[PDB]
């Protein structure tokens, strides 16, 4: 599809896509730490 990421993915600030369940999980999956920010943790 023309969308950036799939329906089950989290969109990193860099534009990289990662599985949504990978947010606030202890690993910097995005590489830019956007999936591990305090903000995303409070959304869990
Ligand atoms: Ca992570």
């Amino acid at each position: 599809g023309s969308h950036s990421c799939s329906s089950t993915q989290f969109k990193c600030n860099s534009g990289r896509c990662i599985p949504e369940h990978w947010t606030c999980d202890g690993d910097n999956d995005c590489g830019d730490y956007s999936d591990e920010t305090h903000a995303n943790c409070t959304n869990q």
